[PDB]
């Protein structure tokens, strides 16, 4: 059981790393969205990075 | 009833050690209080450590 506590602590820990980590209100690793659609050129095409959920 | 008389002597300083284990007037391991609690982020979510009474 002392063994059962750690993998808890490190289990929900992570889950506090994960939710804390975001720029400006958004994050590619979150889960919150599939995908970030930054500028890539002058007429408006984006450069797509697929989101990669931790 | 000299085995019984250090015995008492033994539960008796446990007693003072476990009273005097405090940090700027507050301890995790007196039994005074159930938990404590301290930052985990800038939002104010808590990192919460359950009390253990010795």
């Amino acid at each position: 059981n002392a063994l059962k506590s750690d993998f808890d602590s490190l289990r929900d820990q992570i889950t506090k790393a994960a939710s804390n980590a975001k720029f400006n209100g958004v994050s590619i690793a979150d889960g919150t969205t599939t995908k970030l659609s930054f500028l890539a050129n002058s007429d408006g095409s984006a450069f797509t990075v697929t989101a990669k959920t931790l």
